[PDB]
């Protein structure tokens, strides 16, 4: 078996490997990637996403979030309160700004610390999951607008034919911005990709794991726990390292900067944060190996999770017995 220890593994692919984001893929699989959770790629040299980041400050972020959080250092949950709209020029200035600018560090690991034992005393704020894409329309290769859709892919692997579109989304970021403890939708692939700025630290949890996060989290946050049976879709729960370590969960993690793309395996259970100003883009996918994922995935139908409309048609054929209270829940 490759990767027995579920290390997350990094990369080097070159032009002529980039060429089919597919076989890649499988190839990382064949060398035991997915087991981590999480791979990092690190483009070929003669690679780029777009000529240069120098014209984007005039994208909107309708609604910018601040991400409150309550409860420990280490155990915390977090609500995103909604902001005025505001330019990516603008969202840079206040990234910038001494109240939420990256204070002095010595190196990620001293970052990292700061951000554990400092996160839940201040409010960033996060331009998520914003409809667009950085990738020029040029760049041939691994452009996350680009990529064979989930509901071609699942047409392929099971002869369905079913509505629904994936498009790429883009997150502007700044000091402590954070995301949750979670899986993908439908336990789906995730690509991401850092187009500029400064690092940002994930965590993860090997898929053949993910069940022991999921028994911590009950035990950590027991009200919503009797809320919810799959309240890690609500993606507001964090836990820190230590926390995950005191607790016996096995875990990874790294550091993605600027230029490189971070992979998602479904079932990986992530969460991490950014160190500064930042934009990432990142898009859902599927595979052949995700078909069985997606039907088990768990779902949450108390009402909270709400989320695409491509996700109806998911359940739907590859979950009939939940669909009815699953829509419910969206309803
Ligand atoms: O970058 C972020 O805030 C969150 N991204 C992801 O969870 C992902 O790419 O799967
Ligand atoms: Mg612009
Ligand atoms: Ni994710
Ligand atoms: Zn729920």
């Amino acid at each position: 078996a490759q990767n027995p220890n579920c290390n997350i593994m990094i990369f080097h692919p070159t032009k002529e490997e980039f060429n089919d984001f597919d076989k890649y893929i499988a190839y990382m699989e064949s060398q035991g990637a997915h087991r981590a959770g999480l791979a990092k790629i690190i483009p070929p040299k003669e690679w780029k996403a777009r000529e240069t980041y120098d014209n984007i400050s005039e994208i909107l972020i309708a609604t910018p979030l601040q991400q409150v959080a309550s409860g420990r250092a280490g155990v915390f949950t977090q609500y995103h309160k909604k902001k005025k709209a505001m330019t990516v020029g603008e969202y840079r200035h206040l990234a910038n700004s001494k109240k939420y600018q990256t204070p002095p560090h010595q190196n990620f690991e001293d970052l990292e610390r700061k951000y554990w034992k400092n996160r839940i005393y201040n409010s960033p704020i996060y331009g998520a999951d914003i409809s667009g894409s950085l990738f020029d329309e040029n760049t041939k290769q691994w452009n996350l607008g680009h990529l064979g859709t989930i509901q071609d892919l699942l047409e392929k692997e099971c002869g369905v034919v079913i509505e629904g579109v994936n498009t790429p989304y883009l997150y502007f970021g700044m000091w402590k911005t954070t995301f949750a403890w979670h899986t993908e939708d439908m336990d789906l692939y995730s690509i991401n990709y850092l187009h500029l700025g400064e690092p940002k630290t994930w965590y993860v949890v090997p898929p053949e794991h993910g069940q022991r996060l999921e028994r911590l989290a009950r035990e950590l946050f027991p009200g919503s726990s009797r809320g919810c049976g799959a309240f890690l879709r609500h993606k507001v729960a964090l836990i820190s390292p230590t926390v995950l370590k005191e607790n016996g969960i096995p875990f990874n993690r790294i550091t993605q900067e600027a230029g490189e793309f971070m992979v998602t395996f479904p079932y990986g259970y992530h969460a991490g944060f950014n160190h500064g100003f930042n934009c990432a883009e990142a898009i859902n996918f599927a595979t052949p190996r995700w078909i069985d994922y997606g039907k088990m995935a768990s779902q949450c139908s108390c009402g909270e999770a709400r989320v695409t409309f491509s996700m109806d048609a998911f359940v739907r054929i590859l979950q009939p017995e939940r669909y009815d209270l699953w829509k419910r829940g969206q309803d």
